[PDB]
């Protein structure tokens, strides 16, 4: 009749898992071989709280000219996902140092969901050994929440595209936030 439509943009450091998160949500299977730099614009059907919502998914990047093109993704958004990877504390530090200022510049007043990706790596032995070489460790859930509070984000959620853990909750949270906007 007239489906409810909302727009989502997802941003965050390169290789933090944005495109795979979109693919798993949309297509349902983790891509083991070919991953595009950005997912195709796609409209997701999200069932939340008894409503069918169409959520347009806008993927972004920074390599090449994608940084320059990124601002063209923000207009008329309803919800922003700022992502980092749990196996990369550097990518969490970039949330405050780079991403929040960008998002607030272009999307003042929109709800932001902070998303910790690659949850499956939190106890992964190779990840733990790699990070021990620079006296680092995986991001903890508390660390993610503390960043959420610092940036005024609407919610903090963790997920793993590889195991699919927490993916539905991400998009259900984002849709609920978008419906308020
Ligand atoms: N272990 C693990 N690896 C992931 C996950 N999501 C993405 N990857 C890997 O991380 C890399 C970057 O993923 P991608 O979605 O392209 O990151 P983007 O640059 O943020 O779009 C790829 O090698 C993926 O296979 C995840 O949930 N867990
Ligand atoms: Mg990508």
């Amino acid at each position: 009749m007239a489906e409810i439509r909302r727009k989502l943009v997802i941003v965050g450091d390169g290789a933090c898992g944005k495109t795979c998160l979109l693919i798993v949500n949309s297509k349902g299977t983790f891509p083991e071989v070919y991953v595009p730099t950005v997912f195709e614009n796609y409209v997701a059907d999200v069932e939340v709280d008894g409503k069918h919502v169409e959520l347009a998914l806008w993927d972004t990047a920074g390599q090449e000219d994608y940084d320059r093109l990124r601002p063209l993704s923000y207009p008329d958004s309803h919800v922003i996902l700022i992502c980092f990877a749990i196996d990369s504390p550097d990518s969490l530090d970039n949330v405050q140092e780079k991403w929040i200022s960008e998002v607030l510049h272009f999307c003042q007043g929109l709800p932001i969901i902070l998303v910790g990706c690659k949850k499956d790596l939190r106890h992964d032995p190779k990840t733990i050994e790699e990070l021990h070489k620079t006296s680092q460790k995986p991001v903890t859930p508390e660390q993610g929440e503390e960043v959420r509070k610092k940036i005024g984000a609407y919610k903090y959620l963790e997920c793993s595209a590889r195991t699919n853990e927490g993916v539905r909750e991400v998009f259900e949270a984002a849709t609920r936030a978008a419906l308020l906007t």
